[PDB]
């Protein structure tokens, strides 16, 4: 029986002032740094632990002895994403309900119909970079958005936000982005309840009601041309739940459409992003990646089969998620008193985080190489400890999307890197962007043609 580490405090502030950052993930990472693999994080009315360890994480990661916690960041992204999956507890009943709904639209089998939609987007981006100028770059965060964003749209909504089509920012990006930033600033108020903040409560609301009047011509969309699609919307609207016989209420429904559009493509772009990011800084690796899609995609566009055979891409894939996994914590409560690691005594209802890029450098895990890109890692995953490599997250809580990204993220790839050589012109500084989830900022390169028909 151990005291916990805790860094500096701030007399009734706690720790608080530590993440008055516009970092505060990479800033919870130093402090791992300097206290190791546990330490308590305090704020006026919350506490925390967070974990960076293997060994502490396993234990954690035991559904019988943790479930899955909304953390104070999902607690304010639950103002507009209610009890949609992300933002529900395990005990509501719409957690289960909408699980199994929609759990068969997003298997490894489902891939196969959505292939062909994701196939139309990812020509759009291949399209876009070919008609470049020669003086002109590629802005890569940006373009992957617009390949992400259109992705989940078309495929889980059959409507196109056409962001190949604009240079200005959808009116629902922005929206979301503003009230991402509200969720993530209320986190560092001390008392985010006070009347001080009511300008920031009326935007938000203003915010909300934006996303919401694109759910009602997503619905209204699919009432007028009739439900000629499989897809997940329709599974949203139509499924019932084997265990109970239910459907989704009407106000359930609105939930899913606001969680899926987002959670479907803001962290799968932060991985296209950082997967760019690690090739252009490795150039043998993107050589061997180039490789393989120039030997597998012997087609002017993909097959899913194809896709399937792109292993090393995968594999470079799962190394940026290794190094940033995108969707970079999750929360835990205890659920009932007990110990952890023989050493930290908890009572039932206390919070855990996994800070999900410390734990994938434990380097009793990856050796003493961690800081460096290799997706050789991932060559034989079974040999890989259990819980050792959580960026899905944990359990009958992980991510349900998880098929889809992966798939997206390695068709995409796969695809420039056959079309496409790519020069890093401005020896970029890799600077990670938080609103909530991770991404570069400010990352251009340029592409030069290999002249590939599609
Ligand atoms: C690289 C891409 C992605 C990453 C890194 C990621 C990461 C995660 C993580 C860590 C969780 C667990 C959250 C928690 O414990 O609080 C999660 C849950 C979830 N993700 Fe993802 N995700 C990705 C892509 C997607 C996609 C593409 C979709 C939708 C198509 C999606 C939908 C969800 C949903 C609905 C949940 C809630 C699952 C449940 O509680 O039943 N995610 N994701």
């Amino acid at each position: 029986i151990k005291e916990m580490p805790q860094p500096k405090t701030f007399g009734e502030l706690k720790n608080l002032p530590l993440l008055n950052t516009d970092k505060p993930v990479q800033a919870l990472m130093k402090i791992a740094d300097e206290l190791g693999e546990i330490f308590k994080f305090e704020a006026p009315g919350r506490v925390t632990r967070y974990l960076s360890s293997q060994r502490l994480v396993k234990e954690a990661c035991d559904e019988s002895r943790f479930d899955k916690n909304l953390s104070q960041a999902l607690k304010f992204v639950r103002d507009f994403a209610g009890d949609g999956l992300v933002t529900s507890w395990t005990h509501e009943k719409n957690w289960k309900k909408a699980r199994n709904i929609l759990l068969p639209s997003l298997s490894q089998q489902a891939m196969k119909g959505y292939h062909a939609m994701m196939v139309d987007i990812a020509v759009q981006l291949v399209q876009k970079w070919e008609r470049l100028n020669s003086d002109e770059h590629i802005e890569v965060p940006e373009d992957v958005t617009r390949l992400t964003l259109d992705t989940i749209g078309l495929c889980g909504f059959n409507y196109r936000f056409n962001s190949f089509y604009r240079d200005q920012p959808h009116p629902f990006i922005t929206s979301m982005v503003r009230a991402l930033d509200e969720a993530m600033n209320k986190l560092q108020r001390a008392n985010p309840d006070d009347p001080a903040y009511d300008e920031n409560k009326r935007q938000f609301q203003e915010d909300i009601k934006v996303m919401n009047d694109l759910v009602d011509k997503i619905i209204a969309d699919r009432k007028a041309s009739g439900e000629q699609s499989d897809d997940l919307l329709t599974h949203m609207l139509h499924g019932k739940d084997p265990e109970t016989g239910e459907p989704l209420d009407d106000e359930n429904i609105r939930y899913q459409i606001i969680t899926f559009l987002i959670a479907g493509h803001e962290t799968t772009s932060g991985l296209l992003t950082f997967a760019l990011y690690f090739l252009v800084k490795n150039p043998h690796v993107l050589q061997k990646a180039a490789e393989e899609a120039a030997r597998v995609l012997v087609d002017p566009v993909p097959s899913y089969k194809q896709v399937k055979q792109l292993k090393y891409v995968g594999m470079v894939l799962n190394e940026a998620l290794r190094l940033w996994p995108t969707f970079p914590a999750f929360s835990l409560y205890a659920k009932e008193d007990t110990v952890l690691g023989g050493e930290y005594p908890l009572e039932k209802g206390d919070e855990l985080m996994v800070l999900i890029p410390q734990l994938h450098r434990d380097k009793t895990i990856w050796g003493d190489d961690v800081e460096e890109f290799r997706p050789e890692r991932f060559e034989n995953p079974s040999a890989i400890p259990q819980h050792a490599f959580k960026p899905f997250g944990n359990g009958q809580r992980a991510c349900i999307g998880q098929q889809f990204a992966l798939h997206e993220a390695t068709l995409v790839l796969g695809m420039m890197l056959k079309h496409f050589d790519f020069e890093d012109h401005t020896n970029y500084e890799l600077d990670i962007e938080e609103t909530l989830t991770l991404k570069p900022e400010g990352f251009v390169i340029k592409a030069k043609s290999k002249k590939i028909p599609l």
